[PDB]
């Protein structure tokens, strides 16, 4: 419904509030992500455990950073930590999300930079189209510097093109039903043939008993 936090389609599109100062010069300091992007992604990590407390409040906990042949499991990427603090904008998700009470919720926090150049564009979903498998993910812009591209795009399952498309500029975030809706990102490319780069934060919403 319209009068829902994620409308009648699934997703919104928000402004966010200033940033403390030093969030932008972090992005700096971010190492490359060693897994994915061919040197263009710079990526840090940290993990929350929110649990509702006293009140309306969240409580939160950041989280801590085989002798036989397994027949299941899963293989992990390994990133430091976030230095900076992006719990304002998880509050910023909480809100608009009216994120369930119910229960607690792991929330995933990718702190990304994404470098183009002068014929070598940043690629963000090299993948496709997909689901990160959370319930629900915020996408929040928060630099872009001499870059174009980069338009996020969503897509009903199924589907043989999205059925929306945006271009979101620094201090907008997108926050998507990540179950009901996929998505892909077109590649970030630099604006005048050299150096840019886009920095994000995606924030993601699963609740702790269907991880854990």
């Amino acid at each position: 419904g319209s009068h829902m936090p994620l409308g009648t389609e699934g997703f919104t599109v928000i402004d966010l509030p200033e940033v403390a100062p030093d969030i932008l010069p972090s992005y700096d300091r971010c190492p490359v992500d060693d897994y994915m992007g061919n040197g263009t992604r710079f990526k840090r990590f940290s993990q929350y455990k929110l649990t509702p407390a006293e009140d309306d409040t969240w409580s939160f906990k950041r989280l801590p950073h085989k002798k036989f042949n397994p027949v299941g499991g899963g293989i992990r990427r390994v990133y430091e930590p976030i230095e900076v603090d992006f719990t304002p904008l998880i509050a910023e998700g909480i809100r608009e999300l009216g994120l369930d009470r119910s229960e607690p919720w792991q929330i995933n926090v990718h702190q990304n930079r994404t470098r183009a150049d002068g014929g070598r564009p940043g690629p963000l979903t090299p993948e496709g189209v997909h689901h990160d498998g959370h319930e629900f993910v915020m996408i929040a812009i928060l630099n872009k510097v001499n870059v174009a591209g980069g338009t996020t795009r969503l897509w009903k399952p199924g589907a043989d093109a999205p059925f929306w498309s945006g271009t979101l500029e620094a201090g907008q975030a997108v926050l998507l039903d990540d179950r009901g809706l996929a998505h892909d990102v077109t590649d970030v490319l630099s604006a005048d043939g050299g150096p840019g780069h886009r920095d994000i934060v995606i924030i993601a919403f699963s609740r702790w008993a269907e991880k854990w």
